[PDB]
């Protein structure tokens, strides 16, 4: 009734996924399509949910009755947020559509309306609900909860208030509502850096200043309030600025309580990394500390979270190198995820458990490099069982990433190839003969080449 | 024909709690089996004695109960030595008699009771493997026999028989296998003669000793011709020493086991056993008594090594168990420290604790060495709530590392700088970079009424008063 | 809406709980945690729930929107009622907080609104409802039911009417809420004895009077209505004033029919004991009684009543005793509880079950008395399998309670100890031997001394 | 080679209704067990033939029922002896031969009919252990055989055979274990040669005789010392004598019962059974007749005392049962007044009735003597509802203890007091200190229209007429 002038602004949306798969990170897996839904913004762009695209090989916008499917362009996805941005470089696509209007953030119980396309149909559909909650959950972001019904095709077209006004993106009995300040953050974010980036993080652990014989002895009047720093990311910015023990008082004049929280509403408080998150990449902040006793005030430029062991790769292939068969790659989450299952986090080994809990990257460019498995050949008879293992030296140097080893491997002139690995196991090869091993093992598992492009 | 000799054990129970390590849980009385053997003797598990404070003895054809006496406890071989002052008890009973090592398929019958019951059960079964385990978890390693029968407690404790009436060892209740899957264990004969000529030698168990190595196969042929091994030389590669066994003194990483006593060790760890059989070679180590020397013939720098090693006991940092003795803590400000145990994470995290404690903890357990004589484990179990320690009241089983920048080495020695502390403040470093500050002298302070609202008797366990 | 003015007069109750080992009456359970709602009312005061601080070691309140959680005293709690009262030492919890205003009885279907916090959350959340129904119930008292939601955090949190004003105590799908007489008649109780004592009773059993011919065989005219006495408490007031088969026919005026109902609401009656529950211990009653066929009218000092099994024991350690590893402790509920489960109605032995349903205490200090078990130990070899048996005399003299005992033992000169037990048992300990086989046994049991302190 | 002197025992019962006392049940048959054994007789269970009006037995291979004769009851050791006068049943039958006691774990086979069915049913099992037990609830306990089968009503009543083809005793069902435990019971040949010399001596079934004691075991050392107990000797402490017995009149509390029969009972209360065997004195008790005397040796204020002791049958203030009789009861104005028994509480309160039945009479049913021969207790069972009893309509199972200020010792002695009753009024004193007040005069002459009401024949059981 309302939502129907933004009806014709609701697209289809088509995608073919090729998923690496992380466990034999040299094939791309089978071919599936997905349907879901999106619509068009000013600027030639479309929105859509980051899952709709995740590691699309091709994207199709069906605009509302019409016969064609357009092929699209992905801008840019959004991991964090679960948002794609899309464009359609034929003209026609565009010609004499009227984009979605936003409106203001609506408050619990208000009506809403998710508009899309239902799995196999081409049809609009409708679905009507009232805002259930509204909670900074998942970094973590505002987001709606609503009781109605996102139809998984329905998942990427907009959610409308009670007038006309687009609220949010709906993705996938409860449903969530991807919420406006999210978007303009996604939106703001690839305007300012012609990419995603994502949301900055100060990189640091931190411990409440509660107890009054802590604050007391750090010097902490009865006035302050603050969080006591544990540990700083070596990779982070701060790291050259910020100390263990400073009492971080305040962050952009905003005060910090005894327990990390800022105010947000009336009657209502959240933690201080949340007025950080909705900072943009390059931006500074003025970050206040106590510090032996004294009062200082840093200026900080923010910077994305450097992880050892990555949430996610952004789309890139995982990378590998191998020799002899012993096939080496980086520890990630999605490998863990892809190795161990769902519940990784309690089955996969506690050494790699360990570093992916509480190990900060001392470097930049710092991989945690396993033998992921080997490849059965007479070159490495002994050795079949070794799965997911650190390789933490080569030939008596550290192995600080796989392009490192690979490296090392390479140019290896030794009679003798000397992994040091985790549990205090070594792994000797002939160099010579290990090195002309490879081609054949690869040839059985039909493996295109001994290492990823990125090496 | 044997059965008269196969006992009902009544156990009562006075078990420490772990996670309150000042309380001891209900009395209560448990049922298994034993039975009678040579010199006024009875066998029986250790765990169904564990904690004892009293055993009675039940023949099967009498109401009696009477009153035994525990000789001596194997925790390692799950084997407790039991004696009764009264007569009436061994007139008339035929003492078990032994065979020897059964071989594989062989027929074995298991003897005792039901779980409540006071009627014999009987279970038959075949030898189905030779087996070198743990009887407890974590613990040292020992010869065993896999029975295609089932054990349940009640039964455990109950004496296996060959078919020629001989015993073979004693029942024992698989600690990984569900009992639906029809598999248990019997602890054999020279496991058992191991702990009896133990006790009779030196009046008290001794325990079973280890050489205190972790050690690699060296199948590939590239890593055996690296460091100089002839072709005809097979054995193992010694990856690290516990630093608390003497022999780290001798052998070094990187050496290779080529044979323990003569026994010639071959590349995957094995000895050979009997016709057609091969063991790990830790069987050569386990049936020789502690204190007893060994022959560890290694290559070193291509060189042959031959060291003569006395050998001890196995000291773990986070232990399997510690003897019945009551677990030690040490109060302040309502701040609980104590030691971690494997009893203590199984009290803390329960049976699953391989999966649900805290992974740093897991860590030590798992990979973590001793490195000095008297390390432990230290954490905060908990904070028992109170004004002086507000800001602290969540942390829980949080390892300490330093007092007032000392390292902490077990819990006497953090009890002692906590004591003598001088200091305006008590600085203690937790894990995951955290802090704990007192004022020394009202935290001193504030000990005592903590205590008196928990009924804590005393602020620590006897062994630091 | 209408209740926003007083939603910053609801606190979040955190509550740490040590819990007494009645079993084992040397021990305090090991500490949980809690979480609670409450509000401000009148007078530098809090009200909640008596299970949200029940066995309080730490109760801690945080106003809405506030980062600090402030200590809380609590100031009485109320069992019968599930009520407790707390206030705060400190003065800026006070500060410029506006307290909440009750409101008037409302009827059934009424819209309700209870305000509290959930479980693991700082902010206020509101649920709304009617009432279901109005019901005397559990001493029985008023208690409305509710077609709502109490998250278990919202448990203590106040009930509001369609207007903005307070209608009672929501405690933990349907719920209750604690009516505000109930309230009034614990704050007032409180005022009066700067304590709580709880409903007064009189302490005694009655039969109806229904049948003619026993009434007229004790005088009652046809116009007479009214309950006999069967039995009065020795530890009560009333024990010195009336007399079994005395006919009760009046109460402060109100006249108490042959069914032991007197008049409530138009079409609704309710028993006599419900009229005597709204005095205050203290208060005096009229009760007028036919005594051998003649009018007597007494003025009667109403008081609590004693219990020979106490419901309960408000809080206070359990008492016990030891010699010679004998365990000897009281029976109440909460060692029935504790020892035999939630059906110890079934379960107990009979002995006790006859004591808990139908013996009256003979004296105010009089205790029933058993030995709860034995510790095993050579010097009560062949006594190890008593368990809850009551011990009625010491060498000869009767046992009255277990302070009783433990002089009797203490004072002791004879060379035995003889204790005779139920079931015409006895237990016979030579003196000497068996007080000093105590201490070892103590030790062995990480018992701190042979008693409790009030001993 | 047996099974044909294995018989089916088809009987119709016509029981009384305990709850409606003037009632007897629809007539009902039951199928069971017996066998044939020597001297025309059959043998099966007490239980399978309680208030029997028609018993019939029939062979496995003959379609033809021949009605039995019922020579004895035997509800305590839960034996009926019957005979067949027609000869055609007995003719071409090998009559069942009595073995000796088994030894534990000795195989039993038992002989029987499923639940139904007219062919024989065959379970097999080892005799699992010597008991003492009740064969009725709250009766007279006795020797009994625990077996490995498993006993099912049908078979429970036909004859258990040792592997020598000779009967070890009847078939019986337990009380206490579900069927799925696989736990069943035999009464053994010394209980039957008990039971029918009883018979053969005396026309009649005169029972098992009891000492009438409660006792203590003198297991304490101090104890023993206190009451003069020499170190040689041992024994029971007499807790507390049953005032109808005779021995009430010679032995005393606190006496230490140190042998019977001159077999010597130990502080646990056991005898000597058999080699490596012990049971409980009772057995030594239980296999004497009524009338036997025993001697009885006790240690009484530090000095042995020896009596001849004349030994009768166990009165209980509840009775187990009442041999068939029919339950008394008395009525009047509506109000039934009848006597509590086990079958009472059974049928008012279900198979359950030790947890649900009121506390008071629980206690009452576990641990009140009779104080005297006749003494009963005497309960309101219900009120017939008429006018003359509006206000009382839901009394329920309410002990009378007085009548116009005089004690009720039993319900003869109430129905006694009610018709002599001369006051103007009828006060009953009912437990829960309640009184029930009628006018003499109206309540007497409001009985006879209630009886016609409810159909009842008469105001009172015939034994009160």
């Amino acid at each position: 009734v309302k939502v129907v002038p933004s009806m014709d602004a609701v697209v289809k949306v088509f995608c073919v996924h090729t998923e690496p798969n992380f466990s034999l990170p040299w094939q791309r897996k089978r071919q599936y399509s997905s349907g879901s839904s999106g619509f068009i913004i000013g600027g030639r762009r479309v929105l859509t949910n980051a899952h709709s695209v995740e590691h699309h090989t091709q994207v199709k916008l069906k605009k509302r009755g019409s016969d064609t499917k357009y092929l699209a362009t992905v801008l840019a996805i959004g991991t964090e947020c679960d948002i794609a941005l899309l464009t359609v470089t034929d003209d026609e696509f565009w010609e004499g559509v009227s984009p979605v209007e936003f409106g203001d953030l609506p408050a619990l119980q208000d009506a809403v309306t998710v508009v899309g396309y239902p799995i196999g149909g081409d049809t609009i559909s409708v679905t009507s609900g009232v805002v259930s909650r509204m909670e900074i959950l998942s970094t973590e972001l505002l987001g709606l909860q609503i009781d109605a019904a996102i139809n998984s095709g329905n998942s990427g077209g907009p959610a409308f208030n009670d007038k006309g006004k687009c609220v949010g993106i709906a993705f996938q009995n409860i449903g969530y509502v991807i919420p406006t300040p999210v978007i303009v953050h996604f939106i703001q974010d690839y305007e300012k850096h012609d990419k995603y980036t994502g949301f900055p993080v100060l990189g640091i652990e931190w411990q409440k200043m509660e107890n009054p014989d802590l604050r007391k002895s750090m010097g902490m009047e009865s006035h302050q309030k603050g969080v006591r720093i544990r540990r700083i990311e070596p990779t982070a910015p701060e790291s050259q600025v910020l100390k263990p023990s400073d009492i971080i008082l305040s962050f952009d004049g905003v005060n910090i309580a005894n327990d990390g929280t800022v105010p947000f509403r009336h009657g209502e408080r959240i933690g201080f990394s949340y007025l950080i998150s909705q900072k943009y990449t390059g931006d500074s902040a003025l970050v206040k500390v106590l510090r032996n006793k004294e009062i200082l005030e840093f200026n900080i430029k923010l910077a994305i979270h450097k992880r050892l062991i990555p949430a996610h790769i952004s789309g890139k292939p995982p990378s590998y190198f191998i020799v002899a068969g012993f096939v080496f790659t980086t520890v990630s989450v999605p490998y863990l995820r892809s190795e161990y299952g769902k519940e990784y986090e309690f089955d996969a080994p506690v050494k790699l458990l360990e570093k992916h809990l509480h190990a900060m990257a001392q470097s930049v460019d710092e991989q945690l490099v396993v033998v992921s498995q080997v490849l059965v050949s007479d070159i490495n008879i002994g050795y079949e069982e070794i799965v997911n293992t650190q390789v933490v030296a080569f030939n008596g140097k550290p192995v600080k990433n796989l392009k490192g080893l690979a490296g090392m491997v390479e140019n290896c002139e030794d009679e003798y190839m000397k992994f040091n690995l985790d549990y205090d196991q070594i792994v000797v090869l002939d160099t010579k003969t290990a090195k002309e091993a490879t081609l054949d093992i690869l040839t059985t598992h039909c493996i295109p080449s001994a290492m990823s492009d990125d090496l």
